[PDB]
DNA sequence: GTGGATGCGTGTAGGT
DNA sequence: CCTACACACATCCACA
């Protein structure tokens, strides 16, 4: 894991994107390698192309959590497979949707631990009472076209 | 290790 | 709507 970084601008700030050539190590905001071109690419897609965002490739994702099966990675995968954009879902539909139904909990850490924000939709992820740096959830589910309340 | 403590949840229940 | 509470649960953390 011979680590790269790479910053990028965002409506949110900036957001330093870092990995190896194995894939996308994790994204993260402050205020060379393919993995990275295409999460670049991909983020930029989803800030002024929502449109076309799944025809955009998704980057390989390098992080540790990432390299074997965890609850978390069942999570943060299925999360990213079947909430699409503008979507939303309750800690307990994706817990249950990952498997365990009693886990919904346990969701709540795992979006806590996703190291590639926006990229997989942890912010898609409300209170099954339709509740919601909590700005920036709220930025991006506004970008998701989402009510207020 | 193991074992208790932890928190981005949720349904039930009563109170303002 | 809101504080209170009981519970289920993958992780984390401190101690052994
Ligand atoms: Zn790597």
């Amino acid at each position: 894991c011979e680590m790269k970084r790479t910053t990028l601008d965002s409506p949110l700030g900036k957001l330093e994107l870092s990995g190896c050539e194995q894939g996308l190590h994790e994204i993260k905001l402050l205020g060379g390698p393919e993995p990275l071109m295409q999460c670049t690419a991909w983020l930029n897609a989803y800030f002024h192309q929502p449109e076309a965002i799944e025809e955009f490739p998704v980057p390989a994702l390098h992080h540790p959590v990432f390299q074997q099966e965890s609850f978390t990675r069942q999570v943060l995968w299925k999360l990213l497979k079947v909430v699409k954009f503008g979507e939303v879902i309750s800690y307990q539909q994706l817990a249950a949707l990952a498997g365990n139904p009693k886990a919904a909990r346990a969701v709540g850490g795992a979006m806590r631990g996703n190291p590639v924000p926006i990229l997989i939709p942890c912010h898609r992820v409300v209170c099954s009472s339709g509740a919601v740096g909590l700005a920036v959830k709220e930025w991006l589910l506004a970008h998701e076209g989402h009510r207020l309340g």
